[PDB]
């Protein structure tokens, strides 16, 4: 369900879209 977003959303938390950082690298 939250899979394959999840790891996703560990990029979300660590700011991605604020500093222009790639989805789960």
């Amino acid at each position: 369900e939250e899979e394959a977003v999840r790891l996703y959303i560990q990029w979300l938390k660590q700011g991605g879209p604020s500093s222009g950082r790639p989805p789960p690298s």
